[PDB]
């Protein structure tokens, strides 16, 4: 498929960063260039998750979001080959790697959808992917990769919130501790309110703030329920 | 028992960063502060994954390495509590998260090596593990958090290389094309040569260069399959 040429772009950028590290004198500059080259290799590893995402069992909403992410990654790698500033190349590769991390989270969400039995988890997964759809559309129109990084960061933490909602529902389905059950319903209701506020927010920074508040509340219950 | 104190430290850092984000008026500064708060929450998730490993791992080497990583993370979080620069806190939190994933990768890699029978695979895993332990000891002795970041970064890329070495041996053991098994054997022997030069290098940047070159050849065959 199109991964054969995406890897061809990745392998070309790695050798360019490898040669740039040899012609550098500052050891801090040398290591920073090697970090970007190694991040491109890890980026190519995330491409191998597309085959599982493209399977017939995967929710077509996740498949369309993975396709938008692949086009954004290719666009950023193309721009990296038309950039000379090492800081500009470093930012472009980093945002492309952050976009590739969404593919790993898209795969984990696909596995969650395969096992989860609560219908509210599925309905709220579609609410989160709807919000990620908007963040991805804004990233496709943005020319500044710093703006793309912000929108992708919010999409990543939203998928964290979704996995967190799945874990809390799992605790609610199995916990025999009445205090854990009371805390779980309390946190789930607060998280649903915070998710509704994040859906009405037009500022990605406000969305991120609400999601962090929701992840903070649930992390407290997850630590209280852990085996130890 | 230490996780409860580590979670208390992380929870205290998140609260401070959220207050700084609410206090700041610059939208670029607001987002950067919230990013570190999100990073600390993800580090707490890494604590839970490390605790689950402590719950089921019977290997004394996995238990000791988990306590060592937790000890280093605790020192980094203590420095983040005393630091007033959000950029220093961000760097310290990122290193602690890299240390947490180092344990998880070490546990997963040691599980495959214990289940593998190829002596060349066991010999390469033992050589990579000795180098990572050498990097971890140097990170425990360093006081510069940027020097710790470099040593931990190289150890993680080395774990990535060891993981691809497993897949490359799996690809070869299940390949029908006779020339594909030979091409994998060639790439496997080139990675061994680069791993030998990395073990004889003194600078972390020189080690990272050898590992990146070895990861390049391993990713070629991983795509051509």
């Amino acid at each position: 498929p199109e991964l054969d040429e995406l890897w061809k772009r990745v392998k070309k950028l790695v050798t360019e960063l490898l040669e740039q590290a040899e012609r550098a004198g500052d050891p801090e500059e040398i290591f920073k260039l090697l970090e970007v080259a190694a991040a491109l290799v890890f980026l190519a590893e995330m491409f191998l998750r597309l085959a599982a995402i493209q399977e017939k069992a995967t929710d077509p909403e996740i498949q369309e979001l993975a396709e938008r992410v692949l086009r954004l990654i290719k666009r950023l790698l193309e721009e990296a080959e038309r950039a000379g500033d090492p800081r500009r190349i470093r930012e472009l590769v980093e945002v492309a790697s952050q976009l590739a991390f969404l593919l790993e989270l898209f795969y984990r969400l696909k596995e969650i959808q395969e096992r989860a039995t609560d219908p509210e988890i599925q309905e709220l997964a579609e609410r989160v992917l709807r919000l990620i759809k908007k963040l991805l559309k804004a990233a496709e129109e943005a020319g500044d990769p710093r703006k793309i990084h912000k929108l992708v960061f919010v999409a990543i933490v939203l998928l964290f919130l979704l996995q967190t909602f799945y874990r809390l529902k799992e605790i609610q389905e199995k916990a025999t501790d009445p205090e854990i059950q009371r805390k779980a319903q309390e946190v789930l209701e607060k998280i649903k309110r915070l998710l509704e506020a994040a859906e009405r927010a037009g500022d990605p920074a406000k969305i991120l703030l609400y999601v962090i508040r929701a992840l903070l509340l649930a992390m407290e219950l997850k630590f209280a329920y852990r085996k130890r």
